[PDB]
């Protein structure tokens, strides 16, 4: 299949997952999208230390099992997140140190992995162990103070607890190869593989924003780790602004690495995001697919003027007008600014530089025109591989009225039909 992210990824033996929040599983809109699009699930918080072991020796898997069962019942594998790390520790663990903390760490791993033995595809055994100070060294935490060998111990413990689970080291800001942090993790994993430490994968959270931007060398990082003999996975992907090109780029990086198991985005809709203000996911709050969604889908499926297939004519702004409200038409193709459209990372189709293909409504027959660019979803479009152009807000296709092919045929929104008057080719 190839109409959903999970199915499209499966074509190359990969998966496309999301982070599921137990509190949202009772949401029809949420579950409809989640069950349909993803085939891998990570509990957003339900399998962390404080959630699974509120009291030392007292385990609670109610919430974790709810997400797990929903995942398997709906055809998704599960990534366990996370067994040992400095964040979100229950109060009792936060105050522990030395040998007692080391024992608690081990006990926690055995308890949680034991409960889910043989049912977890990947476990983020250790997370966030390195610092952001630029030294490339370990971050100072109670776990690190128990001995630099805590990570190695965590992994050896995990292997014995559940030999069937792939064991991953997970962290953020380790995507750009030139960063010290990235190098620190690389050296650690290289050391582990050389000494036989049981580690099967490295998880790259991939939280990209202007503070820690995506860089094409992320592919190099993935390939360098893959060369060590470990699988790699994009575990908590979200991109500030949800740039279509960046989302497609990350997707293609995984597809370019045979050892990249799959990609998980950190959430379903922008409104479900831990950083909703960065509108970093693939679905809008109203549940509509964003421009980035189609960019990712096209990439998973194999991956100027806009000319209509059925008419052989180009999307044209009448008399090269720059007046807001001017409805677009079909017209003989020629070199003119009123026929030069630029698709942006935000999903707009710009003309004249600051004018945007705009839909003045959401129903059939809605006039497609130009209007000042401002970022509305009625100015954002999805470029399908089949040649159709779908409005984000409306979910409707650009359509040449009445199947018209002559000069002057107007453009409207209309239920997608795969008709030639709804298919376009970029020149
Ligand atoms: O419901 C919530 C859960 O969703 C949430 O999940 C955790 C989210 O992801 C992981 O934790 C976060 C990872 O990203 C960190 O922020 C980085 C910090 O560094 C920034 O870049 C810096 C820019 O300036 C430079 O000088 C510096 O060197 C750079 O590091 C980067 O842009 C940010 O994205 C967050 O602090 C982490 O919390 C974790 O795996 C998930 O479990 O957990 C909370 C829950 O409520
Ligand atoms: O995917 C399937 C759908 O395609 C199918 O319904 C199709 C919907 O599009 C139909 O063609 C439309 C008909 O309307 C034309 O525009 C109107 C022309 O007259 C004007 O007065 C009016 O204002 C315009 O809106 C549009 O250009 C043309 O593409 C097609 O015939 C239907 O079959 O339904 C089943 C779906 O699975
Ligand atoms: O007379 C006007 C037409 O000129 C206009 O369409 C233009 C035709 O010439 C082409 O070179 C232009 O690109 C195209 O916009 O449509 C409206 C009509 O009244």
């Amino acid at each position: 299949a190839e109409s959903t992210l999970g199915a499209a990824a499966a074509q190359s033996g990969r998966y496309f997952g999301t982070a599921i929040a137990s509190g949202k599983l009772g949401d029809s809109a949420y579950t409809t999208i989640a069950s349909r699009e993803f085939n891998m699930v990570t509990a957003e918080n339900e399998m962390k230390i404080d959630a699974t072991e509120p009291q030392r020796g007292q385990f609670n898997f109610s919430a974790g099992d709810r997400v797990y069962n929903w995942a398997v019942q709906n055809g998704k594998q599960v990534r366990g997140h996370t067994l040992a790390w400095h964040s979100q520790q229950p109060g009792w663990m936060q105050s522990l140190s030395g040998s007692t903390l080391r024992q608690a760490m081990i006990d926690h791993i055995n308890g949680v992995m034991g409960h889910y033995k043989g049912k977890i595809a990947q476990w983020d055994v250790v997370s966030h162990a390195f610092s952001d100070d630029g030294s490339g060294g370990r971050r100072d935490s109670n776990l690190q103070r128990t001995g630099n060998d805590w990570i190695e111990v965590a992994f050896r413990t995990a292997r014995a607890a559940d030999p069937a689970a792939k064991l991953c080291y997970n962290d953020y800001n380790i995507e750009n190869w030139t960063w010290a942090k990235t190098q620190g993790v690389y050296n650690m994993v290289r050391d582990f593989k050389q000494r036989g430490v049981p580690i099967d994968c490295v998880g790259f959270q991939s939280h990209f924003n202007s503070g820690s931007p995506y860089n094409s060398n992320f592919r190099t990082t993935l390939q360098n780790f893959a060369a060590l003999g470990v699988d790699v996975a994009i575990t908590e992907l979200d991109i500030q602004g949800a740039s279509s090109s960046t989302y497609a780029a990350v997707t293609n990086d995984c597809l370019a690495v045979s050892r990249c198991l799959g990609i998980t985005v950190w959430g379903v809709r922008d409104t479900d995001s831990w950083r909703s203000g960065d509108t970093p996911l693939l679905f809008n709050g109203d549940g509509s697919k964003k421009a980035a969604y189609t960019a990712v889908l096209n990439a998973l499926n194999g991956g100027g003027q806009i000319k209509g297939v059925g008419s052989g004519r180009c999307l044209d702004v009448p008399n090269a007008s720059t007046t807001d409200g001017t409805q677009v038409q079909l017209y003989d193709c020629h070199s003119a600014t009123n026929q030069q459209w630029t698709y942006t990372d935000a999903g707009e189709l710009r003309v004249y530089g600051d004018k945007c293909l705009d839909a003045a409504g959401t129903g059939n027959g809605t006039k497609v025109q130009i209007y000042s660019c401002w970022g509305g979803d009625n100015q954002k479009w999805r470029l399908n591989s089949d040649g159709s152009i779908v409005g984000v807000q409306s979910g409707l296709c650009l359509d040449a009225v009445g199947g018209g092919t002559a000069n002057g045929t107007l453009i409207q929104l209309y239920s997608c039909s795969n008709g030639s008057n709804q298919r376009w080719t970029r020149t």
